[PDB]
């Protein structure tokens, strides 16, 4: 990681934070801790949380959703790349109006999948139809949609360009360049 | 050989892990000796631990389908399925030798939706299960619920008061 | 580890033909070699053709399908144990009339799966595409069915009692005992 | 594995069936190699009957099969069931004109030849797989009664046909829906 | 295996039934099935079971163990190399008076050994409840009290065909066609 | 890495490398580099490194979103080689700055790969929207018809320096500082 | 194996068959059928079939002395492939009754293989007078001068049927029955 | 195995034994029991002893060649392929004057190579040169050489042409076809 | 686990002193890219002393090594110590003539290149490793000042050489034993 | 997991540089690296060059040789724990008259051991044997001895007590202590 | 770093098996203390199962060139080439904690002619280290050869009195 400080440290001076690959205990962790940190710095000034993401761990991706929304920083949120599943999630749970993709990135949502006794798959098996509502229900709030749009549009792999993430109303803008912000 | 030997004297053997390839080798001998004389009884040794469930059916449906009894022994152990099928056998002709051990329990093992369809599938087949235990126990299907929970050893002794087998043998004194 | 009187031959003698486990190029064309074998020795007498299967290989099936049809005999079928994807298409295949299943046997029926240059899976996705399409028309055409009920009963995992089966049109009657 | 009769692939063969199942390699396709030779010794003036459900394999095994076929008396008639992949669909066109069939299902794909050192070696061998290329076009063209051309373009990629394509095509001459 | 009949097949004919190495389901029921099988060919015949096992699964050797004691002929047993664990307990239940070794085998006598803390208790109240019904047998087979069988297997056991026929599992040792 | 580290001390000078695979965490580097040079100075040019087989197609469009983004020129330079979606970045670099030096080599292709039927239809629709998006955006970068690149695409497709500059792909070739 | 075993069926007809790697142990299987033919009836042709990419050089050799020894003429036919060992053992056939189908492929080259110096010398050296022995034989074999060999055998050469039939290999090229 | 008996079986009725790769326990012995049935059906007649090997282990080689000597009938031995290692010293201890190889043989001899506490070693150490002493001796012996001969031509592997064996004394004739034997 | 002076290879880079040590990866080949960029930018009116002991490794990267050494405005002199075989040698024979330098006891080695799908795409990458096979050839006659025709005799297969043999064959200019 | 005050940089301000373990291409140059570093910091000074090693890469250890040789400071070698093969072959190779071994050191000393088709088989067969008889010729010159003491004292591992090498050539005294 | 402070008191550890790398660091640490200083004591604390015997050799020809007197301690265990390095540290000084055990025994670990050379050469070695370790404890090579052929484990106070070492140390209180 060049020195110039590393280069990411030297971008978190500038209030901007990644999350790279797969969502882990770990990497959520990281986002949070640098969450906490810029809010100690200034709980003011925005923050920018770039999203490169296939997803990963619901409940790690929980961590960073909740921490965003407890932090007194907006936390605006920028798809490069992609953002895919929990990627996906926390793209839209960006500040609404602040909620960003560059022109080809790539969205995807869709319900949870996962990798003993009768009575214990019933009791995991209750509790991921619970994580499959309440991430719809989320979801549909980021969005301003209906619930029963994003039970429909979850059922299976569903891909979205820019353009169609936004109209969506999973981000706000599309950002080409430094023009665009509106 | 050996098995083919007794097979003559109407004797078929369940033993070890109930497979489809196991369990249609048992159908395949019931059809056989029904075939050679439907009228004369049929005994099934078992000494299993247990295994799948759809194989274990394909051979309790057929000892019920076909017309002679088929009497069922406990040597060593009948475990899950194996119980099952023990207790399957013509009520009157099941039997366990002394130092047998029976054990009852409930069943043992994508996208959320999938996941639903199969854990569905499986607590259908635990009722269903636990139905036709009771049945074969004279025994209430709360009772089997609240009895296979956790997995339940019992003795021969325990098994024929719970319903499971009708008589215990130590030798052909009845 | 077969007995000897083995014992799978000496149930050939009375026109049974088992499949058990997964349908594979080997074990599919063994049924084949029987079913030719048995129209062979009789070709008015009908064939039992006894199922315990999760299913397997489609094209395996398909050359289990074509020659029940097109041999002389009627290929009574019976499920025990479970009849799952091309198990229940092949359980569903047998002369209408003829397909049986016991009691507390398992049906179950979905969509095709698979468990390179994007010009290639192209070409193999609009074949699996052809598949699912040829199944579900012959499926609805064996149940007395609707393509469009077939199509919506497969999209996931559809389990079925033997009752149920029966409801659907997979199979005839449910056979108890030889009393049934 | 086999059932016995008196084995029944055995059994099968005194009905002058040959049966080529799974992947074509050196050991299978001599077997197919010697069972045609047996059955020409046994009666060279009744045709032979080669099933065929293979997705291909070795084009040198294939070709002995091939020239096999051609050399003796009897007339092969090939016929499709479940499927005839790659080498298996060069030898299912091979059959005797006329006498080549599929069941309704059956399905069919031809492609190009695939494979799964130093530059003067890697010359040398891509020299010989093109040279297999153009060859297995010219014969194909033959079988098909088509212009090399249309060869050319319909397997540069994996090219899959049901039974009346494959018909329409020249591949097969008949599809068998049962004894009419 | 050499033919004369295989070698085992022709010494079914002398009533001969081996046990051999560790004790499985499938090993423990082709034992049965010779058993009963010796029993429909004359009920009226001793049967020879000789037994060079270090022991194995507990709930197979009880399914040799209750046919023993099922069929009308006497089982004679016979250690040869070693009788452990299971196959000491089965030696040792063979038609009293007609258990023997020879001069040089092994006996030796332990023991029983091998999710959710539930089922964790489940299985060790089973293990315990083996423990104590395998030592209840042992005494009688012994002629020696349960408290002498609890004591003397807490840990491994070993007894030389003397110490055996001391302790009550064999009958006599035979060194060639003695007795 | 030798220390002044190394690649820390050419990043004083404007130049950003992407060598080897793409992935994610590679991409993301030089995202960075990338956002650091504008920070320091958003009018100078970037010259952007590339030898690199390719990788990721949206980790690499998180490379080329960022270039054309920012307000700083991204030259490119290709040395080694640049296949693939490293090709691809070389030719997004800004028009008049995309060079290569003279055993440099450039490789372009079409999409590479490495459940249910329904899943499998929804990400072969999606590959194939990849391979044309990706198709319109090179035509773009070469000044060239979106048919061209459909065309030279279908299969591994390698470019000297001087075939590279001819098809759009590069402006120039790159000798020594005299050679522009 | 089909049963009449299909094996011992046509080795009545005098003929033995080599196919797939020549080991230590499928040599000598062919050896003794050899000696078996010859002690049936030291006369009549014998007809060796080889269907095999090569294998080792002294298991090779075994067959050719055992060929070369017996009374009967050995008459070899390459059906699919034969390489290497194989090609060797297809050009040792009584001369005259060498022959290939027609879509038959034979392949030459030089020895290939897969501790201190003193050794490797050692070895090294009996490696080179394998490959001269080798060459001097073939050379035989094709009426040919051996630098012709040397030369042609320096990488892997592959002939089909009419170029292994010029080169002296082989003596003619069977269709059917009537080639001859 | 095509039967005809299988092939080898029914070559074993014409007095034909085989020995084909690797030299262990259980192939050695199969030859053992073959030469001690054919010695049962008729003492007096000569066996034949056909040897493909590369060698391998020097006890169960020794089985053989103990078996050979021991027995009324000569055991003539021939060389196909080759005879290296304990396969050569078998070849050579064929009845003398019944030792043959065909024209391309290969026949090949070395000293012994091998695959605890320094003890231990020693012990082991020892051994292994009494049994290369004892091979050069028997060697030497079968080839009517000088032992010096043997010990300096065993020092490394020692590849041989038929004629070379000939010339050697490991084997008596090389045959071409019938017509030989002399 | 380099010594510490403050690295030990940064403070030879300090003395101007490139190392290429085992095989070429791109990140090994970059990472001398990246250093001679250092140089050069630090004084590139001094020269750069490029020492080698490589095995060798991918064409690609060396390549990337070489036009660098070319683009820059030092000369490059390079250094064999232990061996400089394939792409090293290449790289050695690429100094800034008069300044290619071998140690007395250094070995050079020189080679046609090697590697360690579709017949389509068979063709295309044997087309492409051909086609840098004659570049490798023609550029290493201009280092060698030697004719075409000779390299490629000469590269046919491994063709090792003792520093005087290189000297002569004109890969280096001098051979140094010591500073004198 | 080294201590610090590193204790290996703490001991080359001392001129001190151990080779330790097998000689590989990275360690070999590590030390080069070394030599040249304390030649650069005084070129009049002695290095002390300890040794503990079982050899390796004959070209590795080489370029330690000949950069042992080329350098202006005498390098004193002493042997610690052992020196065999190229490691004897470094020792032996310190400036004459300060190459020691400590008392129970062991040096070995043997010739060289290594641990496709017959013609490369033969071109590395021989650069072998060239190898062989180079390192002969120059341990024969460390040693003051004669080439064919050293052809036959190296035909296998050759073990010899410190005192043994001093009355061979390879070292010439022995230190038990700093008043030796 | 712990162990860098602890150099600074002059102390160094030789920890887990001997091979050359450890060896050498032991090695290096011994040279770098006799260059601070030539004449003040080194603690050489050893736990250790033994290993490599060049690598050891090594560390023992080091011990004896340098001028510092290296004083020994074995704390934990020192077997096969530990103990012979405990018993060569400078006579006097060569200490066991209490509960410290040693072990003693003798080595351990292609064509016949290269095993021969290979077993003699391992023969030379029995023999050598048998004869240095005689001399750190002023014993007879043939008590040491009779005492090594199995694996011999001593206490500290059976060490001691076999010559191993000189002191037993519980504290300070020499
Ligand atoms: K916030
Ligand atoms: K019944
Ligand atoms: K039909
Ligand atoms: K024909
Ligand atoms: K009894
Ligand atoms: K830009
Ligand atoms: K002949
Ligand atoms: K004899
Ligand atoms: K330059
Ligand atoms: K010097
Ligand atoms: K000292």
């Amino acid at each position: 990681v060049p020195t110039v400080f590393d280069i990411y440290s030297r971008l978190l001076k500038e209030r901007i934070v990644f999350l790279v690959g797969p969502v882990t205990d770990e990497s959520a962790n990281l986002v949070v801790a640098q969450l906490l940190f810029l809010e100690s710095e200034n709980p003011d000034k925005d923050i920018f949380f770039y999203i490169n993401s296939p997803g990963g761990s619901v409940t790690a991706g929980m961590s960073i959703y909740d921490t965003m929304n407890f932090i007194k920083p907006d936390v605006s949120t920028l798809c490069l790349g992609q953002a895919a599943s929990m990627g996906a999630f926390l793209l839209s749970a960006g500040e609404k109006g602040k909620r960003f993709a560059l022109p080809n990135s790539r969205i995807m949502i869709h319900q949870p999948l996962i990798s003993g006794q009768a009575s214990d798959i019933e009791i995991h098996a209750r509790e991921l139809l619970k994580i499959k509502e309440k991430l719809n229900r989320l979801m549909a709030k980021h969005c301003d949609r209906d619930l029963a749009d994003l039970e429909r549009d979850t059922d299976r792999d569903n891909f979205m360009s820019a353009e169609e993430a936004k109209e969506y109303g999973l981000i706000d803008q599309i950002l080409e360049n430094r023009a665009s912000l509106r």
